[PDB]
């Protein structure tokens, strides 16, 4: 933990640009070249939501394993669920390089990858190669999410997402549609999600995933009200809150703070927590939320859970602190739940709203 945080990760940081580090991290993870996480998950961390058991509530957010190459290595790291993607219908290269920037002084990253994606067919075949292994993992409390994007040149965003539902829906425990990358009307949102849900409902029952909407933290109050209304009206299964921010909070120190793209990590944390809090209230606590943005400790995770998240994800912290951060978050969260009088994660979900 301290070796990765203080010695290993800062050293490798000096030699590689951030995208090269990302590529190497995916390769090492896919090869299982990481010690199998030692933390054995307490019963206190189990969460039942979205039609599944989650052995622990700490997932890897989309954008780490964009193309479904490292799923098993991510479970080995101790994540209670894995989200791959975003995956676009056709392969596409994304934006020109450089397109990922570290802000070490802020424990933040700015990225403008632009949905670089191997495309649905490649990812489909990759997931098919381990489909029954995943079924067993899911039954054992380790579900798989697939985040669906759209191609840069698409003339019909809803059809891109519908294609993703059809192709990867059958391989996913849940699907995600962003209504939120920074790098690509209410009735239109309703139209898009109606089409997505119709396609999902058309899949055979054992292949029918939950559908979540992933939002940015940069929405207006009107946008959030509208999203909550549409989600309730259509029966969307959950929300992922949040994607990266195109805002630049006051106080960023990194030299690269004015690069275009989505900001992640610590400066996003509380903006994300507050968005969770608002979306939980606007949905009357009836819509599961996966909380994400700036989680690097048990306290960060519990703040999102108490604000309304049933599950959390992290990404940027993994890239600064390495794999040990996963067990750290889980151990700290367990300890804080005990300290605060909760029987388990489930009892803490939304607890701030009942104060
Ligand atoms: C380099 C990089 C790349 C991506 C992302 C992030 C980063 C840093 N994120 C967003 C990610 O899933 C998450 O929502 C935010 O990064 C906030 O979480 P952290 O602060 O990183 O824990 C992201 N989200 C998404 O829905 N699809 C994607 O393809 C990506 N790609
Ligand atoms: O650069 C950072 C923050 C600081 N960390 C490193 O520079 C770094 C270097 C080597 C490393 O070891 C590995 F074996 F080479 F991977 C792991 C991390 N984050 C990037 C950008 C976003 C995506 C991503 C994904 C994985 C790793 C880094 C990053
Ligand atoms: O591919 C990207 O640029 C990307 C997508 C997304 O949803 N979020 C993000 O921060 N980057
Ligand atoms: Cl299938
Ligand atoms: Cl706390």
């Amino acid at each position: 933990e301290r070796f990765y945080a203080e010695h290993l990760m800062p050293t490798l940081q000096g030699l590689l640009d951030p995208e090269s580090a990302h590529r190497l991290a995916v390769r090492f993870t896919s090869l299982g070249l990481l010690p199998r996480a030692r933390f054995q998950d307490s019963d206190m961390l189990e969460v039942r939501v979205l039609g599944h058991k989650f052995r622990n509530p700490v997932g890897i957010a989309a954008g780490f394993d964009k193309h479904g190459e490292a799923v098993d290595g991510l479970y080995k790291m101790g994540f209670g669920f894995v989200e791959i993607g975003s995956v676009t219908p056709k392969p596409q290269e994304g934006n020109p390089r450089p397109r990922v920037f570290r802000l070490p002084e802020d424990q933040a990253v700015i990225n403008r990858y632009g949905f670089n994606s191997h495309g649905l067919s490649v990812v489909e075949h990759r997931l098919r190669a381990r489909q029954q292994k995943q079924a067993k993992l899911t039954e054992d409390g380790l579900p798989l999410g697939v985040n669906l994007g759209k191609n840069k040149t698409s003339v019909d965003a809803a059809e891109d997402y519908a294609e993703g539902v059809r192709v990867l829906g059958p391989l996913a425990d849940y699907l995600v549609v962003n209504v939120s990358s920074p790098n690509t009307g209410k009735a239109e949102l309703r139209r898009l999600l109606t089409k997505v849900l119709q396609e999902r409902d058309g899949l055979r029952r054992v292949h029918r995933p939950a559908v979540l909407v992933k939002i940015a933290p940069d929405l207006t109050s009107q946008d959030k009200e509208d999203i909550a209304s549409v989600v309730k009206e259509l029966g969307i299964d959950g929300l992922i809150v949040t994607n990266t921010t195109v805002s630049r909070p006051a106080g960023l120190q990194g030299a690269l703070r004015s690069e275009t793209g989505g900001l992640s990590g610590k400066p996003l944390r509380d903006l994300s927590t507050q968005t969770i809090r608002e979306m939980y209230a606007l949905t009357q606590g009836r819509v599961p939320i996966i909380g994400v943005g700036g989680v690097s400790s048990g306290q960060d995770a519990l703040e999102k859970i108490r604000a309304g998240a049933s599950l959390v994800q992290l990404y940027t912290a993994l890239t600064f602190w390495g794999p040990p951060v996963v067990g750290k978050v889980k151990r700290e969260l367990e300890a804080l739940l005990k300290e605060q009088g909760f029987g388990g994660v489930t009892d803490a979900i939304g607890a701030d709203h009942r104060r």
